[PDB]
């Protein structure tokens, strides 16, 4: 809503409009966003939009912008771990027409 690219503008319209949730929803109140599903979270939301399907491509792209998933651990033992792909960005929340303009490919 202020010279924001379409890629990001779509996310705001993707994590809402009540049409995905299960594949992607907000985490705690409304700050970051998680994507429990991976497969199903690919051949249904990426097409009819970017055209290109695949999935690891949409992720290796999240890094090109500047994202960091909170599921690296690489050392634990408790249950958890079940495709919990979490995403965090100190510049992506609800009403905030000033956290996007500062997001572009490195």
């Amino acid at each position: 809503g202020s010279g924001v690219p379409a890629f990001l503008a779509k996310l705001w319209r993707l994590v809402d409009d009540a049409d995905t949730n299960r594949l992607i929803c907000w985490t705690k109140d409304g700050q970051s966003f998680v994507i429990q599903n991976q497969a199903q979270f690919a051949k249904e939301l990426l097409p009819l939009n970017y055209k290109h399907n695949n999935m690891a491509s949409f992720i290796r792209q999240l890094n090109m912008y500047g994202f960091h998933k909170i599921t690296s651990i690489d050392n634990g033992g408790l249950r958890f771990d079940r495709d919990e792909i979490e995403f965090s960005h100190p510049f992506f929340k609800r009403n905030s027409p000033f956290l996007l303009d500062q997001i572009k490919r490195k």
